[PDB]
């Protein structure tokens, strides 16, 4: 279907274009970046065995993603501050982000994401297990703290949620509670939820996933495969907007259904203030 779409996009120009006319408006992009330990080998067929924090010439996974979507949703923002995040390094785990920059002030542009990951990196030690709960209420504070306006999170991990080892028994890990239930508490916010896979997964659970978060004010999250779209035999040009369109053409629908909700503009009241830690860098 998006693939079907994406035959008619030759630049991303024309996707924000799409988006726009689909009647997204003023829109901040959040980013939060996966930093597990995990990503040392889930490059092993999408990125010629490399790391997938692999720094070089050429970007890597994550530097392509961030990329693409920054580029595309740039429209949308006047002067593009975008607050960025890692986790599952080891000064967070499961449980924390950290901001990219100290006291968590946000990135200028999605070209100043790129540079100061590049920076960050190389001083990780990463580590794990994987939860979005963390990512997901740092983005929950984010639009609270600015008065309800609309956000979209982009998420970039190599990995689904940390399973119960006993989960063939329909047990959940925390790992699962809390961020299944960090995406139900987000639908009370105006505020997109977009997972992006990268490296090699397994991702095959995703749509299940999906499937079965519970009931929603509006649908406010979605998952796109990075990984399985770059990896397809089209124009470099067209992969880019094919992967533009699969995680982002739901986002103004789900814009629409927050003003439908009066969710825009307002403060919900009820959301705890996560703090961030500071980048474990120097
Ligand atoms: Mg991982
Ligand atoms: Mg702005």
């Amino acid at each position: 279907r998006y693939s079907k779409i994406s035959d008619n996009y030759s630049s991303l120009l024309q996707v924000s274009e799409a988006l726009g006319r689909a009647g997204l408006e003023s829109s901040n992009l959040i980013v939060g970046i996966d930093f597990t330990k995990s990503n040392e080998w889930t490059g092993a067929k999408s990125f010629n065995r490399k790391s997938l924090h692999h720094l070089s010439n050429t970007p890597n996974p994550y530097e392509q993603a961030i990329t693409i979507i920054g580029r595309t949703l740039a429209a949308f923002d006047e002067d593009n501050l975008i607050p960025c995040y890692g986790f599952g390094d080891a000064s967070t785990h499961d449980q924390d982000v950290f901001s990219f920059y100290p006291e968590g002030r946000f990135c200028n542009g999605f070209e100043e994401v790129l540079a100061r990951y590049r920076e960050i990196v190389p001083q990780l030690k990463l580590a794990g297990p994987t939860s979005f709960a963390p990512i997901i209420e740092m983005a929950m504070t984010v639009v609270e703290q600015s008065s309800g306006q609309y956000h979209v999170l982009v998420i970039i991990a190599d990995g689904q949620v940390t399973r119960s080892v006993d989960t063939e028994h329909g047990r959940l890990s925390p790992q699962e509670q809390k961020t299944v239930d960090a995406i139900v508490k987000a639908s009370t916010l105006p505020l997109s939820i977009v997972l992006v896979g990268v490296g090699d997964g397994p991702w095959d659970m995703m749509q299940e996933f999906a499937d079965n978060i519970p009931a929603r004010a509006f649908d406010n999250f979605q998952f796109v495969n990075f990984t399985e779209i770059m990896s397809k035999n089209k124009d470099q040009s067209r992969k880019e907007t094919e992967f533009a369109l699969s995680a982002l053409m739901e986002i103004p629908p789900q814009y629409k259904a927050t003003i439908e909700l009066n969710l825009l503009g307002v403060r919900n009241g009820n959301i705890p203030q996560r703090i961030p830690l500071p980048p474990p860098v120097q």
